[PDB]
């Protein structure tokens, strides 16, 4: 299959044209928001780090439903930030909590292709 890279220079690129169960096939998290962070991709690898089923939170708000944890300027801040400047492209460590086992994180949040969507990209360190 396609193994993607982490931090591949044209990761959105390759996702983009990912054709059904590729997304689920990557090693690492992948979550795709619109503008104000609703989650419109998550695949199996986030959930498996999360607990979360992929399915369910399709629709809700990344960083007010989902990952309240997020909701800081560390991360939400960054990726608003990102979003009014339509440039985003950023890797940061951060910790996950709060609505899941406190879990240490490489983050790598990059505009989409083409469109209004963004890419959160999640892996244990
Ligand atoms: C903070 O509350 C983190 C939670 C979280 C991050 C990423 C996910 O895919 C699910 C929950």
């Amino acid at each position: 299959m396609e193994h993607v890279a982490f931090g591949s220079e044209d990761i959105e690129n390759t996702l983009a044209k990912m054709d059904d169960g590729q997304l689920d096939g990557l090693a690492f998290g992948a979550i795709q928001l619109d503008g104000d962070g609703n989650i419109l991709q998550y695949n199996a690898a986030e959930g498996d780090i999360t607990g979360r089923d992929p399915k369910q939170v399709i629709g809700k708000n990344f960083f007010k439903d989902v990952a309240p944890c997020t909701d800081s300027p560390e991360f939400y801040g960054k990726f608003k930030e990102g979003v009014a400047s339509g440039n985003l492209n950023t890797m940061f460590e951060y910790t996950f909590d709060q609505q899941m086992t406190p879990t240490k994180v490489k983050v790598h949040m990059k505009k989409a292709l083409s469109g209004d969507s963004y890419w959160v990209f999640v892996k244990r360190v």
